[PDB]
């Protein structure tokens, strides 16, 4: 029941896919495995690089195909080798770059925390086990990530289970158990660029939006409201543009409601202020002193969204 | 007359394309069929994995090409295995992902009603006949959608007919009865984020607009007006930018047509209003004070809209 | 000198590509042609799929290779089959996805007829001749169609004609006539949805830009002017932005000249209105009256880009 | 020291990509070049299709690689003959479709001037020369491209020149020369889209712009430039998101700095009108009667944009 | 212990990817090193072109695999030859097209300094070692790069060292040290475009906005205000759309910051100034003659943003 | 340095630095910092620098008497080179043209 080590050095994770939930992952696979011994030339061990490698299946030898469960789509297989050992054992190695697809939570958006992931698996074999598996990445955090995107937390968190499959184990009594190498690493996004860029100019439109309760007049007011109102909708347009797209509402876009809320709950304020009255025109003399009051309350109600 | 039996195991559905009617499955696909028996290596099956199996069609192993009719594009094909038994019966099973095409009504729109289809017929045979088919899904429903886009109603819905092809059928006279599964999953669309995030905003832009009418000048009225069309202008543009292209009227698209239609109406009212008069420039005592008669006569449309 | 029958179902034409004047066809083609006889296993003709086909002409089968015309790059083949028959005829069957091309006049844009064309024919055969052509389309028209794209017209259209090729005709004296099926779908363009989200709106913002006319005073009218200015360029912005990008002007594209236009011209007149005078500042009486009259003169005019 | 003629049909030139510098080209290339005589079936010449021609290579059939020096990435080879004659020579067919580079400067813009060029050369032949380069192209100009983007004004101009490389020519001591075809039509950008909907509304934006002093007030003045200045923003965006993206300023995005010029000159003088006085406050009498002094002083200065 | 020598012709670096760090190359790679001496038709060298190499190697011609460390995903190879020399020596010669990864700092933004990189390296030989590397690009700097994108400075920067890889060298104890050619060239961004186009009309916007201090009303001062916040707003998205995506703040982003400061911070003064009175409603006297401090303020904090 | 062409040169200068007796102690990186402009002064001065920068810093063989220390004589070399061409206006001004007019 063969016993595989499994090495997997990981070279670049890049280009997010916020709607598919995929990342892309360049990098190297390594797979050891002792078979029956061999006269190799000299006693050197023998290398068998790229298109010579399916020549050498042709005449016997065993490889197994090692799936990535969680890829999307066959991956881009650059360059292989087998290094075929004169006492039997065989190494496999090839760099890849694939699509791979986990579960992604964007709803903290500036501000996350997410896992990437590969999962290994053979293709069709229940006893031939992955040994031990080892992830070699070269990085370093906190650190270069302010040029780069993301923020690792964890190192190097490893499985190696057992996969139960119980449709149609009767295809094969007693046996469909196949191992299953996890690696996963940990990481949290950046949230420099999207505060420094766009949560804090938000905050600013919100906030000169209620610079409207010190104008003097009342159709000064009702006016300028209408400017808030497209300032907030260009700003609405700014950001879903560049952002990345989603099927949820991140906290960039809850802001962005912020402001579409402040600013039409002013026109209502604005015009109820104008006929809560005494007479037939009188502005309601505290209530358009909700000047240092709309800040407060909307910052109540912002100390709410937080839990 | 071969027997076939299929199961089709999906992983994911993803990335739908609105404008060409198309989406993205990645699963494996697994034929059984029993053949004459053979002698395996010991008397334990045998595996041909990948490239080796072409080999074994070129000394006559039949292995029959299964189409996906509705597939746009020959699939992205990742592994493939046969098992060979030395009983005869013969398995196929290769992991594929491919853009799938079926007819899809988005006119609803941020409330869709879907059904993502496969449709799987042997490319060449009419009398070799798929047994049974079993697709595998493994997701949970209502549920973690509201992190997916998706909502999955029903869970299993299957076919297995026979199609006719009436079309040069005496290129073989009496026999041109295909075998054809259909594989159909219903879903719907989360109407979270498209409610909060552009539904709402765009009533209230449509309401404020009302609140044209609580300006005290007419050249304040009309001017304003103007300002409300920017408006709406600038909303229709952030509405398509973001939402899915289609060569119809979504639901969305009709509100902002009410939008750029209440605002016009107010031009005329506004102008009417300052010409329907005793003198030369008395505006109408009454019109002027649509103020909650417009919302009513916009809310009052909007209930025949639904019917 | 090879008599050749040509079948094609079309499966789907999708994505139009306005600036590439291209469009998407999924479909199979069929042939058939009668050779020397063979003997098959049993009586019954053989079926050879895919990879098989090609070994199959490794040893002297002919097939020949059947070009499309008008074909942007290599098309991509799903599935191939041979249908070998005993007294010799032989039914090459196959799938195919290709982006095709055709000249494609968008001028009238919301309003469109277009011909979707394909154009088959051998690629080194002048004395082998394409016997009868069939296309075989299941749709239907006028129908579905609004939730499809595009109006089919006609529904048959063939020829199979002969091509000259007069260059370098002294390498093969005498024999340089070529075999070409030409197939042609005649479809019209939905104009529903441009008309009830695009057309509209933009009637109503040029209409809605005359109402300056009945602004009181003249920094009314000329200030609002700016307004209506930008809420143009808004609109275009919004149109180029979704519509299909192309090297001439559409319909739509010229409508937004002339709201360019009557702006322009307002301003104008609003203009010379204030300084067309007997004393110092007295704006002219009947003229800032132009009130309906524009809607007269830009109704008059668009009545002359009809025809 | 073979002689080889080659012939190039060009079937459509499309899709340039201003930023990569890059076209693409369809078409079929053909070279013939008189070899070894052999026994053909018949005394028929011998055609070999596609796949087949790689199995007459490995039986000594020489078939020189000619390689497109200027494209950008192996091209799509869609299909391939040969033909083998009694008398020796070969003719070598085969339909391409490659993405081509060239030095293009696109900074006239809307009105271009460029050359779109093919260069083919062999791959590793110095003693095998390229006898005459003929191109074929079934077009007419000017006629059509009022539907088409461009106006070809050259017809035919070829080459077929000795190139050097004089890096490690003594890998080879003496011969390092190539026998390179090069093949160039000249092309000028069809300006009319691109004044009918781009050049002129900005021209009428600008010009409106300096309406901007027949306003009675100083504050009507300045507060309607603000507007102005928002009226090319906008119109700026929608030129920068439609118009092809490059490295340098094109002639309209000129134009668009000579908005934001005007405008911002106005604000000037529209301010130092007001505070260059005898008083406290009086508007210079001649100054803000700029009204037909800037659009003189544009229109000279667009008159050395020219030369 | 194989001496290779290495020559890289480069000829072209376009479509730099901001985002992914990323840039393509297209050129040819040479590897020459001398083997047995073998006999070859003639006595002159043996040339063996694209599929025929591969049949060479099934014979036990070795040719290295050489891979491209930092390439992202297996390079388009276009064209390859081998070139056998009687006297042993090897010349392996082919074209490629890949997209290469480099670290790359875009926060300075308009003023990049970059330094695109190759790094080569066999891909299963330690005790194959790459004899001399040498680099022919054929430019010129500062040149044709106002036409181009890039200023190169340095011409070559070479290396060839020696690399260690720790990690499992008990695989084979004492020899894991590989050989690795890194080729570098420095590239300098031409600032003129983003100045020209994009700087400068910032500028003038932020400019124009401080002239809000000269508006004679407070009511005209602070409505004003909100038109300059859309203003920005208007450039943001304008500036966002086109310029590169990015992870971090480049130098234009700041601006952008700037713009969104001066006017919220206008926006305080103005209210401020009216509300810091002696009376109920004196607006301060020196406070809003700010008109020529709030540019030397914003001067002053814009000569602390370059160092 | 080919002078056949000369007064329309094009010439390579060139530094190389390598460690006098040492062949594990290995030179990490090169740099090299020119501070001129090019097409510029250099009417005042002869020559015309086209090229930056070129480096190298590569392993030199020395295959004689390796026996000496046998398995390692491979020394690290650092290699600068700076292109430069000739101002070829006083030999054209002032001994080309008066040669041809005679
Ligand atoms: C600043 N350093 C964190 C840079 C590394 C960025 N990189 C990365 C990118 C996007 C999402 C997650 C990650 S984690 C990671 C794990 C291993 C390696 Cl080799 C690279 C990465
Ligand atoms: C929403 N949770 C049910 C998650 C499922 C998301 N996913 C999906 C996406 C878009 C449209 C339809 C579906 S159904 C489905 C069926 C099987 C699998 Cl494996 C994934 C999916
Ligand atoms: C609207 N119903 C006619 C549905 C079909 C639409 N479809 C189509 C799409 C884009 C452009 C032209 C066409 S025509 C056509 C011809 C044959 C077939 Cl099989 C499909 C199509
Ligand atoms: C009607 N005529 C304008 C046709 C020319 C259009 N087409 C083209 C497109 C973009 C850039 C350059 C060209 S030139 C050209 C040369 C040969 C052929 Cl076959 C087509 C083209
Ligand atoms: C003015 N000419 C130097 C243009 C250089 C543009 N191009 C380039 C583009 C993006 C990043 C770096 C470079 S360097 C380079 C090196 C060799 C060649 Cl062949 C082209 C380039
Ligand atoms: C116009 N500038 C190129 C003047 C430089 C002349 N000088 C020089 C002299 C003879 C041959 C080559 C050079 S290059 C050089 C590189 C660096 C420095 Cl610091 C001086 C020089």
């Amino acid at each position: 029941p063969v016993d595989v080590s499994v090495s997997i050095f990981i070279n670049k994770i890049y280009g997010v896919n916020t709607l598919e939930q995929t990342y892309k992952v360049d990098g190297y696979i390594v797979a050891q495995w002792t078979g029956k011994p061999r006269k190799t030339p000299g006693d050197k061990p023998l290398i068998v690089e790229n298109t010579q490698i399916e020549r050498w299946i042709n005449n016997g030898l065993w490889v197994p195909a090692l799936e990535f469960i969680n890829v999307v789509g066959s991956p881009d297989t650059g360059n292989k080798r087998l290094m075929l050992f004169p006492d039997g054992r065989v190494i496999y190695n090839a760099r890849f770059l694939g699509s791979f697809s986990n579960d992604m939570d964007f709803r903290l958006f500036p501000f996350d925390r997410q896992q990437f992931v590969l999962e290994l698996e053979p293709f069709s074999y229940n006893n031939q086990q992955l040994r031990f598996s080892d992830i070699q990445v070269y990085t370093e955090n906190i650190d270069n990530e302010e040029i780069d995107e993301w923020w690792i937390r964890g190192k190097a968190s490893t499985h190696i289970s057992d996969i139960r499959y119980d449709h149609l184990s009767s295809v094969q009594p007693n046996q469909n158990e196949f191992s299953r190498i996890t690696v996963r690493i940990d990481a949290v996004r950046n949230p420099s660029y999207y505060l420094w860029s766009f949560i804090l100019p938000l905050g600013l439109i919100i906030a000169a939006s209620w610079s409207v309760f010190w104008l003097e007049s009342f159709s000064e007011r009702l006016q300028t409201s209408f400017t808030l109102m497209l300032t907030v909708v260009a700003y609405a347009f700014y950001t879903s543009n560049i952002l990345p797209r989603l099927p949820y509402t991140t906290v960039i876009d809850q802001m962005i409601i912020a402001g579409y809320g402040s600013i039409f709950a002013a026109i209502l304020l604005i015009i109820f202020a104008h006929h809560r009255q005494a007479n037939g025109v009188e502005d309601d003399l505290l209530i358009q002193r909700c000047r240092l009051a709309f800040p407060l309350g909307f910052l109540a109600i912002g100390c709410v969204l937080v839990i």
